[PDB]
């Protein structure tokens, strides 16, 4: 299946941009893929979630119907060569719409170590 | 806006490269590469870096459709990726069969690429 | 200066061919009537000059057309038709192409239109 | 990139004159050139009739830069030779100043610019003393 | 004479598998039975080589002493019946070794119709 | 044309075509090479070889004075896609000829996946009285 | 390579100021600029300032080009601060149209422009 | 009178060209003008020449049939704000042309506080 | 066939053996190179060790040497107080494949026969 | 301290030259003066020593009381500009001496890239 | 670190030349010289060829500094380059005012070269 | 400057080629060259040559225009360490030819102490 991705301001790096397009398009399998063998999601207040396998399972219940609207991003290369990544924009599901900021951090190889998400908002929690 | 999968082909960075140069994201395609990286267009000589890539597509890569059919990708000993990508180009004028080679580094970036048509005896 | 085409002495012909391989191409669109329309042979169809201009801007970057020989004819409405047959090499593909032109009785391009021909031809 | 404005000029529908005008507003000095005979000259309004296109792409190439003309109407006529005079009249701007002009042409019986010449029209000059 | 016949990634067209098997063992007369009467070798410097004839003299003598080491390549079947092949690797010659592209175009009868070879940038900077 | 490729009477496949002009000429790994890189060669009184390098060592050391006649054969096209081809023919060695049935099974890409021989009734077992 | 032409202008003998118009005259843009302070300012007609040698230079690379200056009087006098303030009054011609112009220069202690001004004398 | 003046590469500076402007059309009074009070012209071989005043006498009467001809120079400005000039050329006369090397000091004001010409040749 | 041998002219070499090393080396013709040699002459090729003699020097370049075209471009030749002669001689060596860069080095006895050669190329780490 | 510069039959290159008269003179900083900042000496046997600062380092303790004798040589000139150094002779240090050829290879700015050495003969 | 830059000039042979000196090198700076080369110093006679030139350096120029500030060059038609180099050489005695004279042949190596002192502090009264 | 000889059978001796493939070329100072100081060439009919100086000159008008053809010779080594040469061909002029045995003594230097020449025939 071919999928589609608006181009995130700031961002080129592949891989990021693969995140959102796979993930929007239900491709939990090819999303769960860009994390290397230990790479670890964590969701929104749920614990994380560790491993391509578990990440794909945990994306093909619960991330179904969200759709990720990435707006911004900047990326930083760190000393030990992984880099760094934020983003910032909206999700929206079925129920309402949230403002967001996903972190990533990336391997030599741009393999997804690890990624957080935050939602941008103050004690409504 | 625009990622179509390439029969055999799963790398981020291949994949994108076909997306940009399918917009108008002729620097959104440039920094794909390496900042040393070298992009052979067919007859012309190497280009290098992001900077003159852009500027190339800029002028002559508009118009132009890239359509990969098919690819593979396999890793050197040196950690980096060899891609070929087989397909047509489509331009205004003409449909061309083509071969696109590319090497990426082992961040993934495009430390060269080049395009062979397919094609016998034409000449210049 | 402007090279012949055996067969054509219409200068409006003359000076189509011309313009696009030097490559100036506001010289190219202002041959054509404010109405007048550039097909393309896989694209819509390019109304006015302003247009074909822009057009001409980003495709037709790298292109020599190699007109060989034509004929003309002047129809009952005053209108001029024009067949020009010949090679288009780009730095993809090389084909053999015969520009089919409309000139009004002012000698402006009321449309003009590219067909390909063969080479790719073995069969059985 | 240059963004390419084709101007369309009233009664005037000769492609030689609509390619002049075209061409020296982008600044194809070469295009505008080639529109002339072997043996045509320009003659700018102040200096001396220039011979040739090599010559009149040298002149344009460096005179001629940042000028828009802009052609408002126009007449033409076919001589007894074959050969087309064309009055077209508007204005010349440059970033320092405009005026309003007259520029002449006379084409040969392959349309080709024998000789152009231009002509300056009284702009507020008050006689009125 | 120990003869060592490499799989080659995407590649399971017998007539190339033979031209590499054939070529990396010496049996020249072999590689060139491959080709169609009128089957054109282009060498990556000299001119076209035509028939198996003449492209069994040519192995003769230069090919002596040559590794291909094919690596990996794609194939395409034209509506003609064809078949288009991309392979892509290196050959050694313990003078110098480059990186090569191999290009084939089999005809309905799986007999080579023509093979170019085109190199490949190694490091050529500035 | 100096180089020979025979054909074989109701054999169009060009991989079996290639096995005998192959085997004929001595080229054991252009006949090796044929085979997948699973594919079994079963001669006819030893075990099965496996893989175009083994099939070329074994060709190497048994096969040198070997000349196969294939007369004719058929082939027909399993539900799998595979090949199956019958080739008869005559077989001699410097110390014996005798009568012979080629099988072979190709995978979709035309491989050889595996081959036999089968001995056939020779002129003297006719000679049964 | 341009020769250069050092009109004499009168009243006016400060080798900078004639170098201004002497440099303007060859096509030697980036001549005329270096005579400005690092920090000084070109004010030409209706733009806004430009402050330094390399912008001037730039500014007058693809603004100034086809321009006779024309300086026929000027004068000067020096302030208490050590600065000249020159007036040079006179024409500057197109190949289209001439104006009648003042220009207006400061110099500083070292000969050098920290700013100039053109003022055209008409009332359009 | 209008002074003629082929560019020097690398060279703007308005005092240098002034001077091989107004030597080359004779002006010997305007040359000897771009010197300080001060300031002092080494010709080749013979001694110092100091002032305006005796600049001019001494072209007057010695430089009238040279056309100097610099081709190139450089300019640098050092820390008690003078400004240092190298300028190679051609200095031809009727009979015959040598490479030459002018150097100049200007004061911070750009008038020219020493100048030296050397020939290059080796006799 | 006799071959044709093209005695190509290399700049500042005029010894007529080393001009014919060349020559007879590109008509194939090794055991005419091999003749150049002393009896005790000694060929070494590059990365391989010393080979001893005509004999062994004919053997060698007849299955190693095919399909190589030598192309010296220029060379230097000096003689020592024992009477020897050395000449360097720098250019390229061509196969079907791919060229290198190539200084041979050569030793010549009072009798003009290569007493030894060793090649050595010109690239690489 | 007695310097001797002997002249290398075939070489005039003066980077040449010079990395030989220093070496010979113990004046170890300037040799290493000679290469690009990015320049690497092989010696041989030992791994590649880059920068001048490590092959001065080097030369200053390993390559004492070391006299190359070089006799002869050739240069050659790249497309890239880059120069091509083969020179030949003896190095002796008493106790024992062998032949050697010193490789060279020069930027544009004839400074040295890399130098490798190879020894030759009298083993067998 | 080492090798300054001199305003105007990029010729090796002159950057060496002055790198050279300033260090102790006079074997470095004796080398630039051909082999009929000459140093003409300003108050002596020529000093011909680098093991002469190398000599003259070891017993005067030790201990002195040049520094150059500025240079030319030219490129005649014999196609040999012409340097002049100006600025001061400064010794424990005194310092100087200097303009650097060389000659390069076709392979910059130097032909010659000759200093000119310039003016310095002499007032005329 | 390049010359060529067609191989001659038995023969490997360098002098011998370079005799042969000089004559062809007209490169008769070269010829003369392969001779000793005080080396010999009796050509048929005439007196000994002595020289090189002596043979060069005779070379140059009457060899003129001479293709000598060796087609097959033997070398030997006597006990002086001298070469005894013996090669026999055609020597072809644009109207005729004739069958030729040429012999040649070589020194321990490979340089000709004497050429001899000899028609083989029974005519005239």
């Amino acid at each position: 299946p071919n999928i589609q991705i608006k181009s995130i301001a700031g961002i080129t790096e592949p891989t990021i941009l693969q995140y959102f397009a796979t993930l929007n398009a239900g491709e939990f399998a090819a999303t769960a893929a860009l994390f290397a063998v230990d790479g670890v999601m964590y969701p929104p207040f749920e614990s994380g979630i560790v491993g391509p396998d578990a990440i794909a399972a945990y994306l093909q219940q619960e991330a179904q119907g969200i759709k990720a609207e990435p707006q911004q991003g900047l990326a930083e290369t760190s000393e030990d060569g992984h880099t760094q990544v934020q983003v910032s924009g909206k999700a929206q599901t079925s129920w309402c719409g949230v403002n967001v900021l996903w972190l990533f951090t990336l391997n030599q190889e741009k393999q997804i170590i690890h990624t957080q998400i935050k939602l941008l908002a103050s004690p409504q929690e």
